[PDB]
C-alpha cells in the first residue's frame, strides 16, 4: 500500500537525483560517486574499506575514484609512520575547495527539487524519513 | 540546511534498502535488479532500452539480467511477427508467480523500516516526496 509507496518513490527519487548531480558534477570533472569519496573525507581521513562500505559500491569501484581522485590532487594516501601498510584517504584543501563547490551544486538542486515543500513540510518529512533510515541501518547491518 | 538533508537521508535509505533487498531476494534466486525488471514487465511488455532508462541501468546490465531471467523461465524475448528485430521482454506466469513472491518480500521490508511511522505519518511523508520525485524527474530528463 502507501508503506511500499514510500520506499519505491524513495528508490525513484534516488535514481533521478544521482543522475542530474552525474550530470552537474561533470563540470568539476566529478562523478556523483567521487563527490561522495570527498563529502566522506571531507570531515576526516577514511579507511577505502569504510568508503566501500558506506557508500554501498565494490572496492574496485572505491579504488578507481580514489586514484582518480589521487590523480586530479584531492586526496592523498596517508601511511602510518610504523606500518605503511594502513592506508587513510585522506583530502586535500584543493579538494575541499572543490567538495565546497560539489556542495553548492547539490544544495541548489536540492532547492529545486524540493521547491514545491515549505521550510515546515521539508522538516516534517525529514524527521519522519530519518527515523526510516534508523531503522533500515540497524536490519541492513 | 534540511533540503539537503532530506535528499542524502533519501539517498542513504536507497542504499541501505538495495542492500537488504539484494540479500532477502536471493533466496528467490533473484539481485535487486532481476526484481525491477519483473516488477517492470509484470503490467506489460518492456523494450530493453526502456528499462535501462527507467531504472537507470547500463544496456549490459539490462541485458544481463534479461538473459538470466529468460534462463529462469521468468520472462520471454517477444518479436513482432514482420519485423523480428523490434523486441519486446514479456513476463511469464512463473515469472509473475515469483514477481508476486518479491512483492510480499518488498512489502515485508517497508512495513519493518517504516514501523516508527504511524499511516497518517506514512501517507503525509508520501504526498510530499511525491512532488519531489515529479521535479527531479522533470530535471534530469
Ligand atoms: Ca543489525
Ligand atoms: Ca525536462
Amino acid at each position: 500500500e502507501n508503506r511500499i509507496q514510500i520506499m519505491s518513490t524513495i528508490a525513484k527519487i534516488y535514481r533521478a537525483m544521482s543522475r542530474e548531480l552525474n550530470r552537474r558534477l561533470g563540470e568539476l570533472n566529478l562523478s556523483y560517486l567521487d563527490f561522495l569519496v570527498l563529502r566522506a573525507t571531507s570531515d576526516g581521513p577514511k579507511t577505502m574499506a569504510y568508503l566501500a562500505n558506506r557508500y554501498f559500491v565494490t572496492q574496485s569501484a572505491i579504488t578507481a575514484s580514489v586514484d582518480k581522485l589521487e590523480e586530479m590532487g584531492l586526496v592523498v594516501r596517508v601511511r602510518d609512520r610504523e606500518d605503511r601498510r594502513a592506508i587513510l584517504i585522506e583530502i586535500t584543501e584543493k579538494g575541499l575547495e572543490t567538495f565546497n563547490k560539489g556542495i553548492e551544486i547539490y544544495k541548489k538542486l536540492a532547492n529545486e527539487v524540493t521547491g514545491d515543500l515549505s521550510e515546515d513540510e521539508v522538516i516534517l518529512v525529514l524527521d519522519k524519513i530519518s527515523k526510516i533510515l534508523k531503522r533500515i541501518e540497524e536490519i541492513s547491518q
